[PDB]
């Protein structure tokens, strides 16, 4: 109606639209999947008219090209989780790199510590009443468009319309690019013998009726491959994958025992292949809410039997848990890792359980085997998961109980489920980092 | 009535009470003043009808004579909080230690993963109506309480009654046990030109109507000392101490601005000279709750204008913060200091702030100076807050903002605030750390 003239007023090219980012600027874009590529393509093209322009985001599947050190007096790269086409520029010392908890960024945007001059969004064209849909991400994204100075989206007709906090009126949009393109996917991973059987030991910790979060990648698709004998499962996730939908059609999860958000996935953002974008359109069983309610430890400690699944890069004997940098390389971010963990410690029926799973080796590319279970964490590594945040550690080899344990026995605990190659190494490490004898047994029989 | 039959018939001597524990029991104390001396002391006398009964507490100022190496084959020693009576033997490797939450200490009983066979408490003689007072103590004890197989009482008429969830009925507890005695007592510190300077910083974020968190010890008694120019200010708090008392009587504090347990000082344990335990007493303006209220950051969200002021030890380039070990030596615990962070993090208003202070540099046992601020935590070291946590840092030198702040600009911020000695070489090691100069600029001037 009034909306359309608003719309078509509206109405340019992504190099027009991009004209509105000035030197000094703060620009963000759309979480993940949503990112603009069209919008972002335009940006770089200009780099020229930019001077010291700070862009940041999380995970990207794009080819993050204003990163790249040749751009360095144009953007300033500045990550809130870094991804392999970003996570250079960290490294190089030209980006930079922001420890947040991803249930947080909102509430920094609102605060204007995220200050957000130009936002740049990815969007399905105007239903009949003027509203778009993000249609992939929740997130963050729903709060930069009401707190950023300038909205630019890329009006994209192959995006989803899923059910949420997903909506934004054309009236709250500066400039509108129309384009037609599929949505970025990612592969579904092959499942080796070792993440078969940390989906097994964490199957084994997964009731009828457990409210689940997992990620992506090999280790969440063993876990649901093997939860295919479990009965009415919910789900309350950052994310939900291409796995998802699959246990979902096998009639496992039905969201019937969930306490808040009945009948529902409730989810922040969207990642997988089209097959995931397809299910999730339209679909009464699943909702996108922000980031600050569905991440919110608060909120997380509402659901019924929560269960959390998360992966690590290493543990040390202490039950620190590493899972976003290797020594001083950043490589990922904590993400929701952190809040889901919490969320599940705070549970209001004393149910939730968070469980941080890994391989308990990695091959290096010198031939030679390194063990993820260590005495002490690589020097200047980041911490993700805290000593004292610590619940379930998972390995091909079994589960390490944390929560209430002693450092002794968490670090027992772990050496039990390292790899045998390893054992005697690491109890030699216990035995030199604790004063004390691994075996805390003595039998008679031996003098 | 009924209740005076009960109590008669289950008072005893010490000596007697202490024989309900068994070989393999777990033994808990009531924290900290409410530590039952009498009843240690008669454990410790009997030594040698235990075997392997686990002793557990946190913070005490009683003498930890079970942890000594001499005792390890008849009591271990947990510590959930270390002090300088029991941390030696978590360094020697015969006693042990749990990193836990002070928040989720009663959660932890609740799902017996922290078993108690046998309570330890001291509390007041029983009102009228059969209700002893542990005075000064409410945190993990209510619970510990309720969930212990038996309870021992060391009554004693020094206790005092102090509203909130305090009371425990006579037929609660298995043993009585009558003494007369002082409560411990902890001296006022002294404050120098470093604390005060940290006070003064601490207060200029402190506005009027703010909700306090403060412990003990020369920083929080240098920033209540800055304070006597405010108006209005709440407590919500894991404790107070004799300076909070000054402050009151100052009317500075009295807690007319709170958002819940308004006009109320709201607490989880008391610890300082006679002075605060008289004051506490029968007082309308203090209240003891447990620590899965006061410490719960769900709790701590609702509070008004929550400033939340801890100590560290150091802090590293990335604002990963250690406040509870020194390498690889434990020193004390992570206490309520990561639950009010977060609580502050999580504020309904978007006005809480968490204050970690530290002096800049320390004397160490060699006689060198070293600098707080290192570009690596020491080796071993258990991160307490994590960076992902962080929020203010304060030293002598000023104030430090790590919130949505990158790698690059907390190292920034921490040297700024280092001690100007240490300044060059900490920019040294930020290059080398980043692979940038501190300062981000190039000038054609030097090419």
């Amino acid at each position: 109606m009034d909306w359309k003239k608003i719309y078509e007023d509206r109405t340019c090219t992504a190099d027009e639209a991009v004209k509105s980012i000035k030197s000094g600027d703060r620009v963000l874009f759309a979480h993940c999947v949503a990112e603009p590529p069209v919008l972002v393509e335009a940006m770089v093209a200009n780099a020229a008219a930019y001077k010291n322009v700070t862009v940041s985001h999380m995970v990207t599947l794009g080819k993050g090209e204003y990163s790249k050190p040749e751009y360095k007096e144009n953007f300033t790269f500045e990550g809130w989780f870094t991804s392999p086409s970003t996570r250079g520029s960290i490294a190089e010392g030209h980006g930079q790199f922001v420890p947040v908890f991803f249930h947080e960024v909102p509430s920094l945007i609102r605060k204007d510590i995220f200050h957000v001059d130009v936002f740049m969004v990815m969007v399905s064209p105007p239903d009949h009443n003027g509203f778009c849909c993000v249609g992939v991400s929740s997130d963050y994204t729903m709060q930069a468009i009401k707190s950023a100075k300038i909205v630019l989206a890329e009006v994209n007709d192959q995006v989803p319309v899923v059910y949420g906090d997903t909506f934004v009126h054309v009236s709250e949009i500066d400039k509108f690019v129309e384009t037609s393109h599929p949505l970025p996917e990612i592969g579904l991973p092959k499942i080796g013998e070792v993440e078969a059987a940390i989906g097994k030991h964490c199957a084994s910790l997964i009731e009828d009726g457990s409210t689940l979060q997992l990620g992506i990648g090999a280790i969440p698709d063993a876990v649901l491959s093997q939860l295919k004998d479990k009965k009415h499962l919910g789900i309350h996730s950052e994310m939900i994958s291409d796995g998802v939908v699959d246990l979902y059609e096998a009639g496992v999860i039905d969201c019937s025992q969930k306490s808040i958000d009945k009948g529902k996935m409730a989810i922040t953002f969207l990642m997988g292949t089209k097959r995931l974008y397809d299910f999730a359109a339209n679909n009464p069983k699943v909702e996108l809410k922000p980031v600050d309610y569905i991440n919110h430890p608060s909120v997380v400690a509402q659901c019924s039997k929560m269960v959390c699944i998360n992966a690590c890069l290493q543990v040390d004997f202490m039950g620190q848990i590493v899972s976003d940098s290797i020594g001083t390389k950043q490589f990922s971010g904590v993400g929701g890792q952190v809040d889901f963990v919490r969320g599940a410690s705070m549970s209001i029926d004393g149910k939730g359980k968070a469980i941080i799973a890994m391989p308990s080796v990695a091959k290096k590319k010198d031939g030679s085997m390194i063990s993820k279970i260590v005495p002490f964490i690589d020097h200047g590594a980041a911490v993700t998961t805290s000593r004292n945040d610590a619940d379930y550690v998972v390995t091909e080899y079994g589960i390490a109980e944390m929560k209430g344990k002693s450092l002794q026995d968490r670090a027992r605990a772990l050496i039990n489920i390292a790899h045998p190659d390893f054992k005697d190494e690491l109890k030699a490490e216990f035995e030199k980092r604790f004063n004390a004898a691994f075996s805390a047994w003595s039998h008679p029989q031996f003098e």
